[PDB]
């Protein structure tokens, strides 16, 4: 069977034929892979940047997948498109046992194509129906985004759950339309946060240390989103716009995220950390925590969407085809054939500028 | 009228007779002061450490009070004991308008004896019944603690509201008894957090850079609370006990709270900041935020209890007289007469070692 | 100005020119009406079935209009829908923009009570009561108003079920949860579509075989159907009990007796429609059941602006997900100038009706 | 071993020596019984009013006992109370320690179903099902078991009311909210005490003037009272409508018809007791009311360990806050050795009864 394989924690990736007898099976339903997605986590593993590593000589890469059901089973018809949920439970703790290993208490969950579990960049795999999300054919083209968007659906749900601590966090009109969000860093993560917050009606500002890419300009225009070039810091944004109800660190590209953005966070506000710097140290002034304390601010770590969030992603992706057709059409950056080895190895190893999502097509 | 008066932002305090015509009235019910409490905020103002300051030459100090209703009004009988709520609304925002200025969006709320409002260290004051909490006579002796405990009731309520984001945060027995809390710093704040968490059934560890005071030993013994001397840091506590579900920075006595305690916080855990350092800077390693992100941790600023929390305080104080009589008896450190000027000025200006709560008696 | 007018509580309806100066204005934005929707409440008012210096009231609470000149957030040519129930100005719920929970009952209702409705050539409104309707859902966006009531109703039911320590399924979703929707028409169909969007298993029930639309819904959304002409025993035998039951149309005088035996442990009966006459025997065993198993009965009514905005998102989604069903929800469009056919549809529902639209031109 | 035994569904009860070897053991901690409580459910079982290789079942689900030897968290001499309903081992709710929401109905109930109860000299239990009873509430701590059901019921009602955007009052509390408690006895009195603890205004109602205890509660807790012998019209005229109504004792066959007209907008009717016979006319206007105003009816049952622990806190609080009421909740104590008087109180409630305790000695 053809697979894309890695050997963690070391650098390197191969697209080659492997013995299917050695590849992990997770249930009874046979699924033939049609698309994979690639993200930053894949690049890190490919480049041996995930310094963590059983009877296996290699691990099948990839946790973003759409496959076709090969034979009708229970509820699944031959030809149905499915996406597998990638983080799976530790089998022990109460969160995993209710289908929510995003909140696993032991840290012993499995992550397809990352840790403990062969991923989905292979011709086909067997799965358990309970880990499959149905992908309507009417979203086949952008449906691979359901996996990364699930993370964002869970992150926003959590933010809103947290904000129930505020006796009234709605606006004069009963909505959250008056609430302002700053999305720090774009790429597929910040773009997806922006689109989802705008879906929900909140005002959004996207920020990068640069002028907008073409996709970002389309998002700005079509979703009526604002943009801030933060190349010279955030003083001008605070002076013009003021403070934000929610700030999202989407890309972890600011070594001083707290110092830079807490001053921009408004009373009762939430800073959600999704990306984070992977090296360094910075000074922490005492005024940062004093301000958090005085105004009931919260900082929350944001990670991992689960099956309900995958299903919510599907619904939103479907809505965007009608609400934001121009932007939706721009989110798949390109599709590379599994048979184009040179171009495939290139996109596995490194992002391209402006990239939102690269898909791999199985042919 | 006799009052204790300050002149912010400058240092100094006087116990003297003042013209009652110039003192703030807040409604129709006449209340004769019987007790005041003193806390750290009073010491700061007295010592001109609150560097923030209208037609007034002075401000009546004090936001912790029990008074006696002077004449029967509506629902209040002559002789009834009452405590005033100290933070009051800005009159504009939606949180204030539902009686919750602890979440004020404008920051224009008033704080009795601190900012915009004469406090309650005066022979008597007029109030609005809606700002009064009924203090049962059966808790007259410790009832002054209802004000600081209200802050703690609101802080824990908020923590538990936040933890609803976790699909299951209860234990195998449906309780929170398996959940462990580290209370960093004692004094009246950390003692009250400890007693309340134990009321709720969670396991608690109190921590200071010293061996326990006598009151703390009584709490340890009577409430079955644990104790950790953190003089040499937290490594030995982590090695023996592991990690905590909630950590409370009660006293703000650690310039490196994040660095020191995030490593002790468990998956899905909450760090609640109630105290905070008032000067300095410390290094922030990147690993701190990476850990917050990976395990859905939250940091929350904790401040200000409101009327429902005052009423909850009353109920708990009543329960402690039965559940923890030894500790309850030790929480009022001493009572100083308004007529003992030397001893009164001394306790206004400085805390004593081991102090939980000093009461002023009006005679 | 041309308007469709009524004179509550008296029966009757007229399409006539009226004096624009005596009509209610609600803000600074002039909106030219393009579509109205008609529903059951309109039929009741027109037939004088409700008791609720103006000589008439402009009818209609379902509307889409076009902003005539740019003002603050709204541009010339934007499509907008007004929120129909508005606050009493006194209570805390209305003050946070939620008169669906009004504590005084003194809220206004456009085209019903204290407020001229939207079946008129144009009206002035306040941006705060306007919901933006994307051009991409112009054809079905009139449904955002009735859909809002359903959004609110489902939200409320899910909020109530947070009382259950774990109401999710082994996979973390609500996919294992079963809903019985009693009665279709626009209300039961909208409840069905929305519950299927959320992933719950749905059974639609009526005392008859499916309509053309219903069959489309069944097939396209994988929804189940039960003919209840001879009661529900056979449904209970074959599928067992339901986690949520919705009385959509209020067309069963014995709803409690007939459906509580089909409600499962910890289950919720949501009442949206209700019978408008009569008295029926309540057995003691009904309540005994309700008590032992933490069952809840909840009256469901009125969606507010956040629900209108959620409706917009879902309608957009159904154009992609359920295109065949979505194209069948608008039953017909009647011209404001076709007086004969207009009076006929105001006065009586047509068999099979989901939503009739009035076009202004 | 001496035990109080029954043989369900047959009527009757015996106090006799039984073979300890054939009795249920639930864990490693040996507990010597000191008190049992008796309630309505016990009277029903003894009179064979429930249909629910053992020849008998040990009766009793309300107990306090003393730990005989130290084991893990529990020391020799600690007072403990067992949680009486235990999980089915299959469903997600039971698996998170909440069989009050058991989805299979296959949970065990001590002294009722699948589990020997606690009216026996001693039993073995698992620390996970034991609630610590402080020595300082030994005299009234037997009430922690029925109080737990009330803790859970009020918690559930407040959870449900989070659906209301603002259900608090102008002062941020629930002080403005009014509760009508229909029926007293141990259930209505406990509901009353607990709602007053939370600060809500309470009216107790019965078809009679107050008992001695009730008058003490009225005065000491500032609770209101209504004689409902001639219906509730005069209550509605004088006070208006209620935000929460609790049917505590199920002693009104027309509860819905009689109290829904007294339930206010967004209000909740919580059903704890229920009628055990009969059929009554349900008018259509009842549901119409429920629908227009977001009313909810909720069946209330069974508290679990967190509720037992909350009960302990509140009982401790009432010793300080409401000492006179608290000293009147234990109606009498009957010796396990006074067989005549013991059989009499197992078989029938006494007039005025709140709680009868059995003492083991
Ligand atoms: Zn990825
Ligand atoms: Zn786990
Ligand atoms: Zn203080
Ligand atoms: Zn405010
Ligand atoms: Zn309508
Ligand atoms: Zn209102
Ligand atoms: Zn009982
Ligand atoms: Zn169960």
């Amino acid at each position: 069977m053809k697979a894309i394989i890695v050997k963690p924690p070391n650098a390197g990736v191969q697209v080659k034929d492997v013995d299917e007898k050695k590849l992990d099976s997770y249930g009874k339903i046979k699924i033939r892979t049609i698309y994979n997605g690639i993200c930053g986590t894949d690049r890190e593993i490919v480049n041996g940047k995930l310094t963590l590593s059983k009877g296996k000589d290699f691990l099948v890469l990839g946790h973003e997948a759409i496959g076709v059901v090969e034979e009708s089973y229970h509820g699944f018809s031959q030809g149905d498109l499915v996406m597998p949920v990638n983080r799976r439970g530790c089998g022990i703790c109460r969160n995993c046992l209710v289908g929510r290993p995003d909140f696993c208490e032991t840290g012993e969950f499995g992550e397809a194509g990352i840790h403990k579990m062969d991923g989905f960049m292979r011709e086909w795999w067997y799965d358990d129906p309970k880990y499959l999300v149905k992908i309507p054919k009417s979203i086949e083209d952008i449906g691979i985004l359901a996996q990364p968007l699930a993370d964002i659906e869970k992150s926003i749900e959590e933010i809103l759950e947290v904000q129930k601590r505020v006796p009234v966090w709605t606006c004069d009109d009963g909505t959250l339309n008056c609430r302002k969000v700053l999305v720090v860093g774009t790429g597929p993560i910040g773009v997806l946060f922006t689109l989802l917050f705008r879906t929900y009606g909140l005002e959004v500002w996207m920020a990068n240390r640069r002028e907008p890419t073409e996709v970002e300009q389309t998002v700005i225009e079509e979703t009526k989103t604002n943009y801030y070039n933060s190349s010279n810091g955030y003083d001008k944004l605070k002076d013009s716009v003021g403070k934000f109800d929610v700030i999202i660190d989407a890309t972890g590209a600011d070594v001083n995220i707290l110092g830079n953005v807490i001053p921009l966070l408004g009373r009762n506000g939430v800073l959600g950390l999704f990306g984070f710097s992977t090296s360094g140290s910075v000074p922490l002034d005492y005024k940062t925590l004093q301000e958090i304390v005085h105004t009931n601010k919260t900082i929350i770590g944001l990670v991992n969407g689960q099956k309900p969030h995958f299903q919510q992603a599907v619904v939103h992706l479907a809505s965007w085809k009608t609400l934001y057709p121009k932007a939706a059409k721009m989110l798949i950056t390109k599709t590379v054939s599994i048979n184009d080895e040179k171009e495939l190895l290139k996109v596995l190893r490194e992002k391209e500028h402006g990239e939102i999502k690269i898909r791999i097509l199985w042919e």
